[PDB]
């Protein structure tokens, strides 16, 4: 419990909680406990990305939907994140979907969600940050920089208006920011009109002073035709977004799921998704010319799997579903291999092996 052994948290401790808990129940509990640093590897200069206007100290970061509010970031670096994102946060706070709407697929190593943006809002997470604003400042200017997640409430009548809310309330406490184009659990969530709304979202970022600017980045579905991704290419080369967060959950459900839950309405995430997820990495890499920082995600629970996004295209990643099956050590996992593959592999850093794959 307090060593961090990874076989005892993934044979004994993590399989035990889940029998015990429903899986929200142990999302929230989660939460809880590393909000309290309540927690069971050294980083290596292998492992530094500099990316985003930022020095990242490792690659391996919490996605987006683990602290939707923003209440465990200084516990999600304790358990040795590079970088945290928060959220998604809506404009104004709402409950999300009638529960239950986590459902776990055990047999798959997988998750299926409808929380439909559950959210405490901007007002409320603003105030939380700003508690802490100086010491993210320094956790930033010591490599551990902050991503925040905007979303759009349920009922809102102006999609681009709530993220422009987003990106003016929680802009100046954020090192980037993320618009989905893709949870699958909100409404409809033409190509011009992607280039309407990110025209807005980033004409409000230019407006805010620049210590106060964040980068901007864009996050996608797995689930999107060759055209949507061909223009989704097309427009962040034109406008000049900064980054692309590479994938959400998938709405397809793969042949060969196992588990019984395998036909509930929602995202899908784990280990179903992660090559779904390499895949479109690999196709958004090569769209951009490599020229478009990507953040990888989607069924990362090794070193391997980090290192097959990162040659894939991605300078960065993220993990969720792992720390739900595998618990906290599984970050001191994947750093300790993605090093040792890196030098199997003869790189000399995360860096020299962003893309590898395209120059094969
Ligand atoms: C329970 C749950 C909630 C999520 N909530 C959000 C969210 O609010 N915003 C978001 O952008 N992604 C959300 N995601 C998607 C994750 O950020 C990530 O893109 C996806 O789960 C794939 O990574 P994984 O296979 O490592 O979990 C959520 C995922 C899960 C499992
Ligand atoms: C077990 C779990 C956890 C989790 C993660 C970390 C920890 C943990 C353990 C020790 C210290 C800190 C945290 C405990 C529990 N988070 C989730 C998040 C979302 C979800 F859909 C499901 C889960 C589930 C689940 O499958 O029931
Ligand atoms: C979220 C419930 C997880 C239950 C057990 C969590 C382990 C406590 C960590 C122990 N310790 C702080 C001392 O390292
Ligand atoms: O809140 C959610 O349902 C949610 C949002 C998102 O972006 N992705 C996901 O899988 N769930």
């Amino acid at each position: 419990m307090a060593t961090g052994d990874e076989r005892f948290y993934a044979e004994h401790l993590m399989p035990t909680l889940q029998g015990l808990l429903d899986p929200e129940s142990a999302h929230r509990l989660a939460v809880r406990f590393t909000s309290l640093g309540l927690l069971p590897f050294q980083d290596s200069d292998m492992l530094e990305v500099r990316v985003l206007g930022h020095k990242f100290r490792n690659p391996v970061g919490i996605a987006a939907g683990f602290d939707k509010h923003g209440e465990a970031v200084d516990g999600l670096y304790k358990m040795g994140f590079g970088f945290v994102e928060i959220g998604s946060v809506t404009p104004k706070p709402q409950e999300g979907n009638p529960r239950p709407r986590v459902f776990r697929l055990p047999e798959d190593q997988a998750v299926i969600n409808r929380y439909g943006f559950n959210s405490h809002g901007l007002s409320v997470v603003e105030h939380r940050l700003r508690a802490r604003q100086q010491k993210q400042a320094k956790l930033t200017e010591d490599g551990l920089p902050l991503g925040v997640n905007l979303g759009k409430n349920k009922t809102s009548v102006d999609a681009a208006e709530d993220y422009a809310e987003g990106v003016r309330v929680l802009g100046p406490l954020a090192d980037y920011l993320v618009v989905n184009v893709s949870s699958p659990n909100t409404a409809g969530l033409g190509k011009a009109e992607l280039r309407r709304l990110l025209t807005k979202v980033l004409q409000e970022r230019d407006g805010l002073r620049r210590v106060h600017r964040p980068a901007v980045l864009v996050k996608i579905a797995p689930d999107l035709t060759s055209q949507d991704k061909e223009d989704i290419a097309s427009v962040v080369k034109e406008l000049g977004i900064d980054g692309l967060i590479v994938t959400n959950t998938t709405v397809s459900r793969p042949a060969g799921l196992q588990g019984a839950l395998r036909s509930e309405t929602g995202g899908l995430s784990g280990k179903p998704l992660r090559d779904l997820s390499t895949q479109t990495i690999r196709e958004m890499y090569a769209l951009t010319q490599g020229r478009v920082p990507i953040i990888g995600v989607g069924g990362v629970s090794s070193g391997q799997d980090a290192l097959e996004k990162i040659r894939a295209g991605a300078s960065l990643v993220q993990l969720y579903t792992a720390l739900t099956f595998w618990g906290p050590p599984v970050v001191g996992k994947v750093k300790r291999e993605l090093e040792a593959l890196l030098k199997e592999q003869g790189f000399g850093g995360v860096t020299d092996a962003i893309g590898a794959d395209h120059r094969r």
